[PDB]
């Protein structure tokens, strides 16, 4: 069933991202370039939306989920799977272009400051290699947010350029006159 | 660079029509149309004659109902919103005169109804039906398939005078129900556009 502007956006983006091979982009992240690491189980979550108290500005949060597996010769970690959660926030801007068609684009697309969450799969124990994991978690937290937002943001931008013309104009018209439509 | 009201997530207007379109079909409007009691218009010499002389008709069968693409128009100021519901109906009329047997009529009509943004005694806002009325010059009857031109002349007259009030009387409650059962955010966003008079319907 059709919904308001808010809900219609998140539904449009989700489908757009998924169709853009978003999950496919995740499974091709080169970490070996920076043992062995294979990327699996990508999943896109419920997008979020927030609107400035003025109603003039609109931000979107894109939560992702992913599972990578590592092959270490260590004893407890012969095979290991980690589950890591990631969030991306970005501002959406109204832009007149071409013959004045007003398409939406990304503004400040950066990784959400403190929102990296890692855990162990298959019910393994941390203590057996709690000193080893410290090596990874430190590395990932300093190489993932840059790698992710460097591959996702160009996709999110291209998706916004393919939104429904009437969806855009309505949202913009709301933003301009500062009308809250998000709940 | 030209609009044509004929034939996924999208704007407010397009969401509204699709909401009403799917809301009427699951009404089920298409069933209501096909079961209109047109035979009641016809239903010892005083008990036999029935006002204008359409007495000969034996039976009136309603077939092939269809819903066309709903249309939307917004006030030039942008505070008022009207919807046109284009309907369709075939008609089969039975006479005992050999040879006629069957008259096939094709009727098309529109229902233009105002969508208001009213508020109740809880100060909360609803989308409520307003002037639901038959679109005056929308009624159009077609002959489709010898002295019939005297009966046809009488039939169309009654159809023109009854079908609107009949259809409108059966459709208006339906659409009024759907509007009150719309998505909450859909309603809210639409109202807000109207309050501030912002064109969200394409023209």
């Amino acid at each position: 069933s059709p919904t308001g502007l808010a809900g219609s956006l998140t539904n449009a983006l989700s489908n757009g991202l998924l169709s853009g091979g978003l999950l496919g982009i995740m499974e091709n992240l080169p970490l070996l370039d920076i043992i062995d690491i294979k990327v699996t189980d990508p999943q896109l979550l419920e997008l979020g939306l927030v609107q400035s108290p003025d109603g003039h500005r609109l931000y979107v949060t894109i939560p992702l989920g992913i599972k990578l597996q590592v092959n270490t010769p260590l004893v407890g970690a012969s095979l290991l799977r980690l589950a890591v959660k990631m969030d991306i926030t970005a501002e959406i801007l109204a832009v007149r272009d071409k013959q004045e068609r007003i398409h939406l684009v990304l503004g400040d697309c950066t990784h959400s400051p403190g929102s990296l969450q890692i855990s162990l799969l298959d019910g393994l124990g941390p203590l057996p290699i709690q000193g080893l994991l410290d090596s990874l978690t430190g590395i990932l937290n300093k190489v993932l947010p840059e790698l992710v937002q460097g591959n996702v943001c160009p996709l999110v931008n291209e998706v916004l350029r393919g939104l429904d013309i009437t969806l855009v104009h309505d949202i913009v018209n709301m933003l301009i006159h500062g009308l809250q439509f998000v709940i």
